[PDB]
């Protein structure tokens, strides 16, 4: 089976599980438009990707607060049998989606040149993807890595993409959410390939040898980050550590010429295949911080039954991240999850790093 067949087997059954209809169906036609260049690959003819930590090309994700469901991938762009930083594949998506589904290129052409060049430093050089909300368009998102010109180079590559979008002003905003010189770096750069005002830039940062306080730290600048929450939850997501001792805490910031106060301004995302023996014991945490809103559990148990496929407690490598934001009256969580077509129990920072 081609990896573009099984993990739209699992895409489909997924959107069909959260009872997203007919948005659904076109989703699945999107995941396979953007996954047409792997051509006939089997898992083994692919390069090991940075997208799951075990290696695998797609990652799923699912929001499981939503009143109306809303479903995710993001997958890597990878010529069968080249290099993955070659930047073939990632330099076609991008009109493929302009010309097929209208998505937004002025932001990526404006940086590609810099964000895709031709001997890029690092590993890997894009990820692509996509999201959908029953009854609602799709909105689909690249991302660029800010390690292209080398690990030193995060925060001059960063700048000089605000020096592209003409937002050179909205530095402050990248500056102040660094707290800790040299262990909180920007690692990759999101756009939401859409014209319309809702469309946001983003920075994610890693926190390397991250206390829960000091990550707490970092987000209670924006709205609704309260520390002892954000702190609890970490723990239990960590059961009960303390320190983000080798995989980094992860957080994103949109950068905005405005305070936004639907709360979307920044995410925490908890990584989950390192902090724990085995997805038995990641999915006993899931359980826990959930605990009040059993709709959500019953989503999340139904879907990790679609995308699993061995025993939980066989090591760790399904569960990828948590994401964590404030809402009105309630977090809103998402969980990314792997296909994992490679082997079990990933190390820190992947097989592919
Ligand atoms: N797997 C990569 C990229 C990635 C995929 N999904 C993510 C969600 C959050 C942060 C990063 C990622 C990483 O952990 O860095």
């Amino acid at each position: 089976t081609t990896v573009r067949d099984a993990c739209a087997r699992t895409l489909e059954n997924t959107a069909r599980t959260l009872h997203l209809g007919a948005s659904g169906t076109e989703f699945v036609a999107a995941f396979r438009a953007m996954t047409d260049h792997w051509g006939a690959a089997r898992p083994h003819d692919l390069p090991l990707s940075d997208v799951s930590p075990d290696g695998s090309p797609v990652e799923y994700a699912v929001d499981l607060g939503g009143l109306a469901p809303a479903l995710q991938f993001a997958m890597e762009p990878l010529t069968a049998g080249v290099p993955a930083r070659d930047p073939l594949a990632a330099r076609a998506i991008m009109p493929l989606l302009a010309g097929r589904y209208g998505a937004d290129a002025t932001r990526w052409s404006a940086l590609a040149d810099r964000l895709l060049p031709d001997d890029a430093h690092g590993p890997h050089v894009s990820m692509y993807g996509a999201e959908v909300r029953a009854g609602a368009p799709i909105r689909f998102k690249a991302w660029f890595y800010l390690n292209v010109t080398g690990p030193d180079g995060a925060f001059n590559l960063l700048y000089s993409a605000l020096e592209r979008m003409g937002t050179t002003h909205l530095w402050p905003v990248v500056q102040a959410h660094v707290h800790r010189a040299g262990e909180d770096v920007p690692f990759l750069l999101s756009l939401d390939l859409s014209d319309d005002p809702a469309a946001r830039v983003k920075v994610y940062f890693r926190h390397f040898a991250a206390d829960v306080e000091e990550v707490a730290a970092v987000l209670k600048a924006y709205p609704g980050f309260e520390p002892g929450e954000v702190r609890a939850f970490c723990k239990v997501m960590m059961g009960g550590r303390r320190r983000f001792s080798d995989q980094p805490a992860v957080t994103c910031v949109s950068l905005l010429d405005a305070q936004t106060f639907d709360r979307t301004a920044a995410t925490l995302y908890v990584p989950l295949w390192t902090y724990a023996e085995h997805d038995g014991e990641v999915r006993q945490r899931v359980h826990r911080t959930l605990a009040a809103w059993p709709e959500a559990l019953y989503r999340y148990d139904s879907v990790l039954a679609g995308i699993a496929h061995r025993g939980l407690d066989a090591g760790t490598g399904i569960h990828n991240y948590i994401s964590w934001q404030p809402g009105r009256t309630r977090p809103r969580m998402k969980v990314y999850l792997s296909p994992e077509m490679h082997d079990v129990t990933p190390p820190p920072l992947g097989v592919s790093q």
